[PDB]
Parts: structure tokens; C-alpha cells; sequence
RNA sequence: CUUGAGUCUCGUAGAGGGGGGUAGAAUUCCAGGUGUAGCGGUGAAAUGCGUAGAGAUCUGGAGGAAUACCGGUGGCGAAGG
């Protein structure tokens, strides 16, 4: 019968607020999320998001 | 003789020259924390770097060159500068 809601494991640290940082360039762009103390939380990036070729350097995929 | 040319005091502007020190931003490298799979590159790509933990991100150190903006048809210089 049952046909799964939870998107993932039950939390983990928790810290309510946070920084990112967004380096983009020419090539690609990167999305870094981090603590005020100086932590990586977590990433993603247009490349890693599937996008490759000249898409890689796009607004949309900056976006995604 | 004194208009030429030289000379004296008072001042002014400027990256003019030489010798010493010093400060910040940044690329780099080493060190350590976090953190996950690409990163980097182009017309597109591959070689490279990456699952031995990169890229990004926070801290600290090392070093060496240059010295943003101000800077402008600007200015100084015998010219190169």
C-alpha cells in the first residue's frame, strides 16, 4: 500500500540562518552554502546540474 | 655701455634622479577546519586536476613582484624615460 511523502532522513545540525556565496565566471557557476563561522553546509553547481556545452554559462543555469 | 647671457634673496608645481623603510588588495604555495563530485577549459572540445577528497569556503603562515581608485588633451624629464 504506502507510497512514500518524507523527501530524506530526519534533519541534522540545524542552525536557522546561513551565507552563500556565488562565483560566477565566464565557465560555470558555483553556489556555496556556508555557516557564519566558516562552514561548508552544502553545494550545488551549473555544471553538476546537468547542464555542460555552452549552457554552462547561462542565467537559466545559473538559476537551476 | 646693458636689452643678450650669467648671479643673489623670497616662493611655487611636478610619477626628475639616487639610497633606505613601510602598508593594503590580489594571484600563489604550505598548514589546518568544513564539505561532495565534478572542477578547469572552448566555438565545441580534449590534455590536466578530482573520490588518495578536488573545485568552492573559513582560519593562520610563508614568499615575491606590482602598487587599484586618484589619472586628465594632466605633470616632470636632454632624450630613452
Amino acid at each position: 500500500a504506502k507510497a512514500p511523502i518524507r523527501a530524506r532522513k530526519r534533519v541534522r545540525k540545524q542552525v536557522s540562518d546561513g551565507v552563500a556565496h556565488i562565483h560566477a565566471s565566464f565557465n560555470n557557476t558555483i553556489v556555496t552554502i556556508t555557516d557564519r563561522q566558516g562552514n561548508a553546509l552544502g553545494w550545488a553547481t551549473a555544471g553538476g546540474s546537468g547542464f555542460r556545452g555552452s549552457r554552462k554559462s547561462t542565467p537559466f543555469a545559473a538559476q537551476v
